[PDB]
């Protein structure tokens, strides 16, 4: 398509919402290709990542860790207006794994504090993809400071299983997983810093151990539990998009399964089925589809249980509904 | 299925055998759905895991690490009687990744010493699945203390390749891989403790480094080598079920291949073929089918060779039969 | 085939080239089965792996790290003459994951300094496979000293996608990823040694942490950048073979994609498509096929960005051609 043809295309402005929720969208594409517009302001800000009050000088797209999920359809154009406020101190940019060229847009979006840029790319490949800051010379630090998220490019005909059968979810959740490397003092207590730069040297040292001090969902230990636990009901079909821009993860819905899992996150690659624990390599997004059959609490975790329960990679699902004794029943409850 | 129908199903008690061996079963189901009954007694006991007398206070299903492999067919019901003797001191339960509901059954099987429980669940999905102890608050600790195993839910029609061609094995082995985190004193000597709880704080510290001191098959370094090597003959078809409940692994039959590998461990997902090294994420089981073509010794290992030969993740296969010079031959033996 | 039938097959002597380039070959098999001959001299030599002058006592096949890529077709016989010069001080051998029997040939190829051997095996399975030194007793050490490579066994009919369409590449590159464990002194400085054996005790201790000090492509940090960046042109089809003999990796062509990726490295296993980041387990090789659509610099990395940018696992592609504004364009360049 020529510039003229693209300028004639309809344009829709979408308002992003904070993870784990996803902005309103249609699974089946409406009309022909469109230029979907998104705006995100970068905010360098202090966030607390655990109950002890541990701090991280985050670099967050739209002010959240992970950045929000942007949703478009295959062959739509994603036009992102990216803003780096003069209140920030570092240069920032964005790399869309879903895009093609200039390091995912990285080479065309380098913005200093006080600048903005508008990048447009054709979403030619269907699936979920990671996006993240990629400044030449300080990539890992910015990424593990939370500057990453994901987008979903839906097939124009919505989701289907490997054999051509439609898969329509009732709800969708985006679980961004983040590995944090927080310096500790001689007492083994997490250190705090006045400015983000102050922490760089100590942090690089921790990063070199390839051992995160924290592995969390939605920016903090327990962020998706309690009044913020995800929800569903027996019978409900749920799509769980999961991303990790720097380190491997292995999602598992404890008490359930991954009925259809596009482990590689790409829709033209048939999904695996009946999964117990699936695998998403660092630098990628994956997605799992499940129809709940039992009510009660579920633990959604990175299945290296130390990472899940000692480091913070665990969420919960609260599911309402009738218990099914055919699937499972306590013949004899715990007793003498 | 009606209520009367389940109650009318034939009940069958099966006697378990210790890994790497598997209890008697039929690949193709025999008769309609059944309620397959198993019983496992929990044993807390000190075991030696290496050639240096290193000890671990194990928590073991049926007294073995890994716990035994339970085999049923899709749509049978697995009815497990789980016993926690009054001689034990810790709380236990069981999570079946193959099951649906109550956190895999963990929420219905919490038993203290002196208690027993009976759990029944319908094996609705075919494949090999991990099962492990999972009491709220002490999940990773108990799991890395060896309280995990796997089950196999065979398709009623047995296994088939991606083209619908039946895959019938002559022998089946279950290799459970265990990551252990044993504390060391300031001199580097592994510590010993009087009771399980005594080692808790020291052990969690090692666990948080995400670096196991040992990675073993069947509970100890060398457990599946020498006089305990697994066996086969040229021409025999063997299925090797492999599990790892907490950490990733990458099996490889050195000298052979994985002719058909259900890397994810789920039979409705077509197997990969001609594999050199496959990958099983922590929290899952996988299965590899192979037809031996050459006699001799084979090393079956986790292919991060440091984990295999420095940490303990290596086993052997001793295969009888005639050598095939077409496949391989020494044209010129080592010489000056 | 009988010994006589094999002896009558046509022979072809191949001259190997240093990675990332690959020796001349035909994607589609030229004629029936043949005995393809290769010769590799083992070289124990010092290599400098980073800009701080860090040394490693390398054990390199054909003098490089990784060893060169050998290409044959399915059902051809690979006949390798391996030489261990009197100048070397260690026993060496070779294990081909592509072969069948005697530990991949390791049991039939043990040669001391001053010895040579000739091994022939039938390449019965198509795909890319790892090969590495495998002495009984000192495996991980030699492997992580750089003694590993890969071979490609192409289907007689060349490559095809999952639907049977031919995938013909214009260029092919072989990226060997190496994890190094270099000892340091109490001041955090990398130690140097006068002979290979001198660093053994120290290296094992570092290997036990399972945390490499360096993760590099083609033997050194920046080896595949600058004067050695890989090249291509818009419209060109490129196959990127990638191997890791001891540790997991997750390749990603930043700016592009993996249009077709045989992640497990085996050609009879359908390739995944439109990949952002793929996964290759330690002890295996994989291959990705991509058609460039945009000119410019691309970063090819292990997508754990710490491993890529702090540890060394990063390469570059320099692509020439016309920029495609339909796929990506800067609507608004960085500005106030
Ligand atoms: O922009 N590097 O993944
Ligand atoms: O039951 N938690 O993996
Ligand atoms: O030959 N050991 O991977
Ligand atoms: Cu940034
Ligand atoms: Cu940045
Ligand atoms: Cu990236
Ligand atoms: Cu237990
Ligand atoms: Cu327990
Ligand atoms: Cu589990
Ligand atoms: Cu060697
Ligand atoms: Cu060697
Ligand atoms: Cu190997």
């Amino acid at each position: 398509a020529t510039a003229a043809e693209i300028a004639a295309l309809p344009r829709q402005k979408v308002e992003l919402v904070d993870p784990p929720f996803v902005h309103a969208h249609s699974q089946v594409a409406e009309g022909g290709p469109k230029v979907v517009e998104f705006t995100m302001v970068i905010e360098e800000k202090k966030i607390v990542i655990d109950d002890a009050g541990t701090e991280v000088h985050a670099m967050a797209f739209n002010g959240t860790v992970p950045g929000p999920l942007m949703v478009v359809h295959q062959d739509d154009y994603l036009e992102l207006t990216l803003i780096n406020p003069e209140t920030n101190t570092l240069m920032h940019n964005i790399d869309f794994h879903a895009a093609t060229g200039a390091l995912g847009g990285g080479g065309l979006t380098e913005i200093n504090p006080g600048e903005k840029t508008i990048l447009r790319f054709k979403a030619t490949k269907p699936g979920v993809f990671v996006y993240h800051c990629a400044p030449p010379g300080m990539v890992p630090w910015h990424v593990v400071s939370g500057m990453n998220g994901a987008i979903m490019v839906l097939p124009r005909e919505g989701l289907h299983d490997g054999k051509g059968k439609a898969l329509t979810y009732d709800k969708i959740y985006y679980v961004g997983e983040q590995d944090f490397y927080v310096p500790r003092d001689e007492n083994g207590k997490y250190k705090k810093y006045e400015a983000p730069g102050d922490a760089y040297e100590d942090t690089v040292k921790v990063m070199r151990t390839l051992t995160p001090t924290h592995v969390v969902f939605n920016g903090a230990v327990g962020a998706l539990t309690g009044d913020k636990a995800m929800t569903a009901a027996v019978g409900e079909k749920v799509l769980i998009v999961h991303s990790q821009a720097n380190r491997d993860t292995r999602p598992n819905l404890i008490g359930g399964h991954g009925d259809y899992v596009w482990a590689t996150g790409k829709f033209n690659t048939p999904p695996d089925v009946d999964q117990e624990t699936w695998f998403i390599p660092g630098g990628a997004a994956g997605a799992a589809f499940y129809t709940f059959q039992q009510p009660g609490i579920y633990a959604y975790v990175n299945h290296n249980l130390i990472e899940a329960f000692e480091l913070g990679a665990a969420a919960h699902f609260k599911v309402t509904g009738e218990w099914n004794d055919d699937l499972m029943t306590s013949v004899l409850a715990p007793s003498g």
